[PDB]
């Protein structure tokens, strides 16, 4: 089976690169699972998150380019970057401004500004993080359908909120309110439709088809705790950062 359906079982994870400074002990990786051209499938992109000032997005024509640690070039965000929640998408690096709850449209080939919009309500820098911290409360997402944005709010008494957004203006089209405390998970990522958290196991889901939320128990093998993890629905794999390590999973779904 190639295409969707629910997620039954998680890989080891597979190290691609080591950063080698402490400025990456965290961080984001990942590709576009819809490349614009003149990007395609192989394109990565990197950010090392830790410090303040986060603007440099390292960026590799070549996947052997990436395993060496040698940018092909390197875009500087016109504004700073807030932790590891960024994603790809489309030809754009959707990122969350620094100290803010504003998510930003970076057009990556024209180095241009598209959008920038506040998300409603969303607490931001150290208000509903994942477990470990790292001021994660906003967690952008791709799946087979496209853009979302995981977050909590006050309303929600800090439970996990999701909400498809618009790639091109990023405006809230649908959202959906969970019954999963944001800080009592690791991360969290979206595979065609259902919101997965990581505790370690794959310990909840959550169908935005359906409303209904499920235990689960899914193994998860942490290289040594994951300071993102992120689905990437063309390659059907999930996309990790584990202490200066850029990890991959390889995954199993059942339709
Ligand atoms: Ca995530
Ligand atoms: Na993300």
């Amino acid at each position: 089976d190639t295409g969707c359906g629910e997620l039954v079982w998680v890989g080891e994870p597979l190290t691609l690169r080591t950063a080698e400074t402490i400025t990456g002990k965290y961080g984001v990786w990942m590709r576009d699972p819809k490349p614009t051209y003149p990007y395609t499938q192989e394109t990565t992109w990197r950010i090392d998150t830790v410090g303040t000032d986060v603007r440099q997005v390292f960026e590799y024509d070549l996947i052997s380019q990436f395993m060496q640690g040698y940018p092909s070039k390197v875009h500087i965000l016109p504004r700073p970057l807030e932790s590891t929640g960024a994603v790809v998408y489309s030809g754009s690096l959707y990122f969350q401004g620094a100290e803010s709850r504003t998510v930003i449209r970076y057009e990556l080939n024209t180095e241009t500004v598209k959008a920038e919009k506040e998300i409603p309500g969303a607490g931001y820098h150290g208000q509903f993080p994942y477990s470990w911290g790292g001021y994660t409360d906003i967690d952008l997402a791709v799946d087979e359908a496209g853009l979302w944005v995981i977050y909590s709010t006050d309303e929600a008494k800090g439970a996990i909120v999701l909400s498809k957004l618009n790639p091109e203006n990023l405006e809230l089209e649908q959202t959906w309110e969970t019954n999963i405390r944001k800080q009592s998970v690791t991360n969290a990522f979206i595979i065609c439709g259902t919101l997965y958290t990581v505790s370690a196991t794959v310990n909840f889901a959550y169908d935005t088809g359906t409303g209904i939320s499920k235990t689960l128990t899914i193994p998860f093998k942490n290289r040594y705790y994951s300071s993102m993890i992120d689905y990437n629905p063309l390659e059907k794999k999930l996309f990790a950062w584990d202490n200066l390590n850029m990890v991959t999973y390889d995954i199993k779904l059942s339709k």
